[PDB]
């Protein structure tokens, strides 16, 4: 009830004008304010079902942090659920890498890492786990800041996803302790799963693709569980600080794995006080 209206027909304010891409629960649309020309991202999802999607709305409604996409409004009108979300004009980091046909520089990765850790430290304070970190779910502003989007869905919506034969892709970023899991238990170290995913996200940004990228998807699950933690392919190309950060983050034991707060003290990120590296990257991509 709290964050979803049944009164205003969205079409009065918002026009669906395009597609931005595909998330974990289908299409993400571009929406335009008809009077001002101001932009939003949007879900438009065709009473049982209405209740199930609300869990996802409550996550964005609950977060007041710059590095998590804002909820602008939610409407139920004519059998459709509209979720209006902050538009990130820089787009997804994996799209930037596709557009420029290369990985991020270390300074670019350091800005992304610093901001992702601040977001994750905030999320742990709310006892919210993202559950699906990857470069495709890290969005950019033109000013050069990140926004996390596409929070991992509920048990109910994963059920509806499988019953309608939709994917969310091979889980290359998944922590070893939960790679065989359809749904995860509530545990004291559940939230540590995002720290592993952050480590894999950094490697994906360094090398364009995550580890085990071409393995059979069932073999990926086994490799994540069984393999030594992944390292950068060419360690000589990256600072000792980057490699050390990855080595402490990609701990297969979720108890000993550091928290976001602990990793914010690491020299790889503790002195990152400018987003300029990322501002310039987004400027490069917007040119292409
Ligand atoms: C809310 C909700 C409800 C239900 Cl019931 C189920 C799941 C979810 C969670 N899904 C999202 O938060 N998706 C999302 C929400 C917003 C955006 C992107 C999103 O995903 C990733 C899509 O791929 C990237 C496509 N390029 C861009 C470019 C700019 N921008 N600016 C915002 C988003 C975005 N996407
Ligand atoms: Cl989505």
């Amino acid at each position: 009830y709290e964050h979803v209206r049944r009164d205003l027909d969205p079409n009065e304010v918002w026009e669906i004008v395009g597609e931005l891409g595909d998330g974990a629960f289908g299409k993400v649309y571009k929406a335009k304010n008809k009077e001002t020309g101001a932009l939003a991202a949007a879900k438009v999802i065709e009473e049982e079902e209405l209740e199930d999607y609300i869990v996802e709305i409550e996550i964005l409604a609950t977060c007041d942090h710059p590095y998590i996409v804002k909820l602008l409004g939610a409407y139920y009108h004519d059998g459709k659920l509209w979720i209006m979300i902050e538009f990130c004009p820089g787009g997804a980091v994996d799209a930037i890498m596709l557009e420029l046909d290369r990985g991020l520089t270390e300074p670019q990765i350091q800005v992304v890492c610093r901001q992702m850790l601040e977001a994750l430290n905030f999320l742990h304070s709310k006892r919210i786990i993202h559950r699906d970190l990857k470069a495709g779910n890290v969005l950019m502003t033109l000013e050069g800041d990140i926004r996390l989007a596409d929070f991992g869905v509920s048990a109910k919506n994963l059920k509806t996803l499988q019953k309608r034969d939709s994917f969310i892709g091979t889980p290359y970023w998944m922590a070893p302790e939960v790679v065989m899991c359809e749904t995860m238990k509530d545990t004291p170290y559940d939230y540590k799963a995002d720290i592993w995913s952050l480590g894999i996200t950094l490697i994906e940004m360094a090398q364009i693709e995550p580890p085990h990228h071409e393995l059979n998807p069932m073999r990926v699950l086994l490799k994540i569980a069984k393999s030594d933690p992944p390292t950068l392919l060419t360690p000589s190309k990256w600072s000792v600080e980057f490699r050390d950060f990855l080595a402490i983050a990609l701990d297969k034991n979720p108890e000993t794995r550091p928290s976001a707060a602990q990793l914010l003290e690491h020299p790889f990120v503790s002195s990152i006080t400018s987003n300029k590296a990322l501002r310039e990257l987004v400027a490069e991509a917007k040119a292409e």
